[PDB]
């Protein structure tokens, strides 16, 4: 079985070197073979560590969504609002006028001059009393605080979010591990009191390894950049999602129980791409993009990734989205579009119970078409 | 055999995760490996329960197309004509009226307010005389008279549209299970004195179920919908098509020769593709946005499906297409146009008889390519 | 190994439903392995019944390209002039006027226009001495005179076209079988004093039949048509040319020596697809839309298949091609345009000795790639 | 094993002919399974013959990138600096004028204007002097010298081009065998006393002759051309890579360990590229349109290749790109645009890093993805 799997799910690039066949979500389809249920006997409801959200939705924390506003209403909607402590929240005192300073950019001189603008706004120091006092506002609303940082400055800045009123760490880069040589992450998970979230990691060995940091959540993908272009590096994020949630199972096996969650990043501009999502094997969906629609959105229908400001090698773009709605609507409608891009939390009902499912977890067993 | 062919055609998407490989109508072709026969010689006539149309097409029950004057016209034509009891023919006394208003609001503003003006006219109450006085017009006719209704109402409103003259009753819905879990189907449609067709059914498991309801039969696909985009859920034709019809033969095997029809609805834009749905397994076909530009079309050239209505989550769009000709010359030619969407019945014809067949349900074996 | 192969070569669509997956030239491409040969060594030379052509190639006969001018020139320049009998010839005195009227037609109401003008042109009776008179002047100026007629009309035509002085008899429909049953052409065949080049014929079964009647060429695909959108057929050109080739294989074996030639026609505007045909098999290449381009070609630049003024179901439709070169330029070069549409010759013999090839049979054997 | 991975990487193209699946670089990405490093340990020196280049680039050998100024800032920039000895060098003293004239030709008269332009400056007779003047420029900066020779004239300009300075002769055509048949290069190779880069070879056994010549390095590829569209030959790059690999693994085994390097041209327009490159198996690379947009570059932003000039049969055609950055920036960075095309090295090493690997060698092992 595994010998002609193996065969099959393998090709031959050329004499001596063999590729192994990876899948998208967009290859992908979910299948109805059960009886039909009723979408409001559908249990969206995500319980990881102490918490249980609504939603199993978090945004993706850049500033082009979250302001401090931005992050409370995420929370008062029924998801997990994410800040970017390493973004412009504690680099420039009116965060507004950053923002627009990238849109006109955009605007004015397209994605070049949004790049460079991001580049120098990026540039300008980390003021942690700033940053503190941001957090503190997110922290008086009474939402869970959910607060990201870079792989290369965790040490460094996640003892002063913990401080601020940071209840869960995310640590995200569009690719980590949890062995980095230079010229550990356990020891220093196991040291804080929060619980943590660690990603992207995109194989079945890094989760794995991660998982085995004490980590509570992987997140699996790199969120929106460039790197198919720029590094030939291009996550199937199907398959990537199975391989780590084979990875969950086996963690799950080691441990005698321990359940850690896996939050697909990349791929998901629509409802149907997070109900794919979750078929593959994810417990919670990273919504990035089709939230910059929203009203209270900082970027005002911009988008862009953190990696859009790297000095030396930026990864990511500017996009713009194509009245704008509340976050309310986006996540719980009513829709008024039929693309897949408001009431999300509608769509996913709907398909779990069109499949014959009434929660995640066993949604991650319904049939696939791949097509 | 099973095991290799099994091997073939599933997918390891990730690390114990697989996929079924599916296909749709646009992956697959018609071959031609016998002496060719004359297209005079080629009958088209569709014989299911105690009717015999000329023609094996009905069309879908959408008011963009059904008028009663359309759905007369389909009946005079040749074909099937259906009736959506649920759209706007019982809500609005001016029927052309609220028709005007849709493509007011497309044209004006986009699918937005489309979508909007769709959502307003269906959640208008539904008057069930007026609704029985439209009817009673296609009834008087002559033509035979098919109602739909949605699988969610079909108790409350069948009873109304059998008396008001319905001689088939269409339970449609873009997808349809014959038990359904909320918070049966057999003794319901047992009860009834008229032939019953439902669907969307996609399945092989689905579609046997749904035969033993005593339904004649089976509606293959979703008709048009964004549900790929909002649910994940893509049909593939071909495939659903083939299933369904393996239902079909292990049905008639285990009745004794009780043969339920399958139509097909979704993925058909031209000729090409409902002879490739015959093909596939299908007895007849429903005709929907190829016939919006005939000239009795209700909707001027626009089309919708009812879901596109949705209060909530519409999954649907207003399309509209690319002098008007009449639905005869649609479906009956000359054809004045090469692109397949004028003169069905000739394609169909000149398909069969290219391919050494005169009867649709011989031309079910006819040699196929993937391309 | 036939096993196996076979399992590779099909896909199940559906329980109970396979096809065979098939392949078009786009889909392949020629590979050298060997030592590089010259050009200038490259042997490009038709060698049919009786017959040496310096370029293994035809004109599709449409008269978008044959006027009686063009013909001449095709021979002139080394290839095989072809005649349409049934088309304008015949039907109207002034031959540049009808063409001038289909042109008008489609700038002035696009492919509506176009289609309606060229039905009613072909629809005007045929005048046979009329025809004779054209066919006389291309008898006349020495080059050999092919000349096609229709399956439906050969018995009537292909003795007034012969009396008129035809060298070869083409027989083109767009799919061609040995024996039709209505409501033989061996005998036909074997009757006239001139060889006869039949098809279309893409399948082993019917071109074995058709060279059983004495045919010299079987002509593989149909030309330009809307066959995909009206038929759901789409001829997969480079493995109907394999399979003619394979049955060319056998009938070789059966009768001990007779040759009969592959001549395609379908999927080729460049010289790559040419050479992609000859090495799936072809003897020889039938040009359309390509030549429409030269300064001699009657249609000024555009082009359409005869079954675009089929009164019913028409099946083809008028292009526009994107100074007009000579037909000479088109052939021989020298090319000014590095996409393959001038200096056929060039392309072909360049092609060849690139791969380590010297003429076009051997050619036949050339590695393949799928990409 | 090789049964069943044959049976699995061929097709059956049609009775009794069959062709090999292959591989583009745009169907395959890189896969980090590793714990990742720092980019600042990875070592992308190229070591060859007598050299050692800070990057392991070379430019395309066309006009269009190659003035002398921009040959000396490639190697200033710690790449290869290759010459046309065949292009505009020796046929017109003034070469900018030269250059302005195609690029007038392009904005003017689109491609046709441009390849006619192309022909005619190419047509112009070889000053041998005029070339070994420009040479000695190049050669005068201290940089190292290459220049690029036809396979047809190698024999007559080899001798003028190493006198003239040259430290390293590149034989490159499109496509290039060790042996050609006409109407050996081992000896011509073995009598230099340069070191010889020989290409294009996309095949094993081509290689492995070639190798077999005294090659130092063999180029896999065509660099930019039509040959897809003129002579029906595509190359698959990433299979041509791993094919070439594969003979210089034997080669290395045959010799005893002489290693052979495989510079890939064809396909590469962005770091991205690159990386899948060296992955394939390429030591180095050919960078030719992404350079154009230099400010050193001689054609200001336009691109072509050396067969765009073919006075008979043109195989390329003239690009524009879509201020100008120094070719510093290009190769180096800081990269202001993410789309992979400025900062290569940066990419390159960025890519490795996040892979797990410090040098490129090793990096022919990574893991690789179909999609």
């Amino acid at each position: 079985n595994l010998y002609f799997q193996g065969m099959r799910d393998h090709v031959e690039i050329g004499i001596g070197r063999e590729a192994r066949r990876t899948y998208s979500l967009d290859d992908i389809s979910v299948v109805s073979s059960r009886r039909t249920r009723s979408s409001k006997d559908v249990d969206t409801t995500w319980h990881i560590d102490a918490y249980k959200f609504d939603l199993p939705f978090m945004n993706h924390p850049s500033d082009a969504l979250a302001s401090p506003e931005f992050v409370i209403e995420m929370g008062k909607q029924g998801g997990l609002g994410v800040i970017n402590a390493e973004g412009l929240w504690g680099r420039h005192a009116d965060l507004d006028e950053a923002i627009a300073k990238v849109i006109a950019a955009y605007e004015e001189g397209d994605q070049a001059a949004a790049t460079r603008t991001l580049q120098e706004l990026h540039a300008a120091p980390l003021d942690t009393e700033l940053l503190s006092e941001r957090i503190a506002q997110v922290r008086d609303s009474g939402e869970i605080v959910a607060v990201r940082v870079s792989p290369q400055n965790v040490r460094e800045i996640a003892p002063i979010v913990i401080k601020a009123g940071a209840d869960l760490l995310v640590i995200q880069g569009t690719l980590i591990s949890a062995e980095h040589v230079n010229t550990n992450l356990k020891e220093f998970i196991g040291s804080l009191d929060v619980p943590v979230i660690a990603g992207g990691v995109n194989d079945y060995t890094t989760a794995l390894h991660m998982m085995r940091t004490g980590a509570v959540g992987i997140i699996v993908g790199g969120g929106e950049n460039t790197n198919s272009l720029a590094l030939g590096m291009e996550v199937s994020m199907a398959t990537a999602i199975a391989d780590v949630a084979a990875a969950r199972r086996d963690y799950l096996d080691e441990t005698g129980g321990r359940y850690v969650h896996i939050i697909a990043d990349g791929s998901i501009e629509n409802s149907g791409d997070v109900v794919k999502a979750i078929a593959c094997g994810a417990d919670a969906v990273v919504l990035g993009s089709p939230l910059a629609r929203a009203e209270e959105a900082a970027g005002k229908g911009y988008f862009w990734p953190a990696v859009a400001a790297h000095p030396r090698f930026p990864r990511g773009v500017v996009t713009e989205s194509v009245a704008a709605p509340s976050l309310e609507q986006i996540l719980h409608g009513p829709s008024t579009m039929p693309w897949g891009v408001e009431n999300f939390e509608g769509g996913l009902k709907r398909a779990l119970a069109k499949c014959g499912y009434t929660d995640l977890k066993s949604f991650q067993k319904v049939s696939l078409h791949v097509n």
